[PDB]
């Protein structure tokens, strides 16, 4: 499913993402926007290393979820990558929480550095009532 901006904002807040490990809700919104365009079924194969990015946060199969065809992969979130393709984003959120628990935090996603870091991200949550 493709979330509408404010609908996603309110959903993320309810799931406890606001301020998680120091990360504001607007940053998570900026991340989802640039990673998948708020689309839970988005998948992206990386031909260069044989890994695939799954879901709304484009979480990688090499470290976070298991899809069985990625070489030398671990499953830190202890989930099938299929779980990251559901309309219900509860599992994707729990895995994103795990990702940022590592030292890099939100910087783990390069797109965040490119389009969110040091920017005015207020626009992603404006008018959503969160």
């Amino acid at each position: 499913m493709v979330f509408e901006r404010c609908e996603l904002a309110r959903t993320l807040k309810r799931l406890g993402m606001d301020g998680y490990r120091g990360i504001s809700l607007a940053n998570w919104m900026c991340l989802a926007k640039w990673e998948s365009g708020y689309n839970t079924r988005a998948t992206n194969y990386n031909a260069g290393d044989r890994s695939t990015d799954y879901g709304i946060f484009q979480i990688n199969s090499r470290y976070w979820c298991n899809d069985g065809k990625t070489p030398g992969a671990v499953n830190a979130c202890h989930l099938s990558c299929s779980a990251l393709l559901q309309d219900n984003i509860a599992d994707a959120v729990a895995c994103a929480k795990r990702v940022v628990r590592d030292p890099q935090g939100i910087r783990a996603w390069v797109a965040w550095r490119n389009r969110c870091q040091n920017r005015d991200v207020r626009q992603y949550v404006q008018g959503c009532g969160v």
